[PDB]
């Protein structure tokens, strides 16, 4: 309406969780200054690698996971925002507030996880600190931590994957179930729900 109205920035990839070796570890690929500038321009010329990205807006940081050629994350992190890319902002390909789910085309250079068809309930949650947390699946969209810990340790990991023993994607971490600040269970978007959304 006004000549003063501002536009929200793009989501920016600022790092990744490295899962390629024997040791999981977080890597930062962009610092806060370049992140702020890239959010405004939407132009990110940095090379993207791997499956799990660390992403940030001006106000939040969380994770994003490539499965089947789509970079997925949570709506409560990304809203309807574009993601920065070498050629400018990229509009979401999937948006579903009812699932807390959004998706963009996976970045050039990323690797995608394969959707799990194992039917296994022994899962592993990957956090933004590269902790690999055993989680027993307890329903279509819930799992229990085998070793509970304060919600602090899970904050910022929405958008991260739950994996099966074979390293396939089983879901996208959405929310934590807490008792007196201790995370006992997690909610996630099952990969079948992503596979449906893709149709
Ligand atoms: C606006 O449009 C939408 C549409 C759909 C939608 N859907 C949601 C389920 C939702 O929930 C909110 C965000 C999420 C969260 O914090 N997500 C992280 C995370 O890390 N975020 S993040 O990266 O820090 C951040 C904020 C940058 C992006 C993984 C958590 C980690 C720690 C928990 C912190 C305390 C919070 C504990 C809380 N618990 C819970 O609500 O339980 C409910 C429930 C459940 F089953 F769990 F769903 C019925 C029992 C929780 O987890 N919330 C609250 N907001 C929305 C909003
Ligand atoms: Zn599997």
């Amino acid at each position: 309406h006004m000549a003063s109205m501002k536009k929200k920035g793009s989501v920016v990839i600022v790092g990744r969780i490295n899962l390629s070796g024997d040791t999981a570890y977080a890597q930062q690929t962009r610092g806060e200054e370049g992140c702020q500038e890239t959010s405004q321009t939407g132009r990110d010329k940095n090379q993207v690698e791997g499956e799990v990205q660390i992403v940030s807006t001006a106000t939040q940081t969380f994770l994003a996971t490539s499965i089947n050629g789509v970079l997925w994350t949570v709506y409560h992190g990304a809203g309807t925002r574009t993601i920065a890319s070498p050629k400018g902002p990229v509009t979401q390909m999937y948006t579903n507030v009812d699932k807390d789910l959004v998706g963009w085309q996976a970045p050039q250079g990323s690797r995608s996880l394969t959707p799990c068809t194992c039917g296994s309930s022994d899962l592993y949650l990957v956090t933004r600190h590269a902790d690999v947390i055993p989680v027993r699946r307890r329903g279509d969209s819930r799992g229990s931590l085998l070793s509970p810990r304060p919600i602090s340790y899970l904050k910022g990991s929405s958008g991260g994957p739950l994996l099966c023993p074979a390293g396939h994607a089983v879901g996208i971490f959405r929310a934590a179930v807490s008792t007196r600040g201790v995370a006992k269970a997690v909610a996630f978007i099952p990969v079948e729900s992503l596979e449906t959304t893709m149709r």
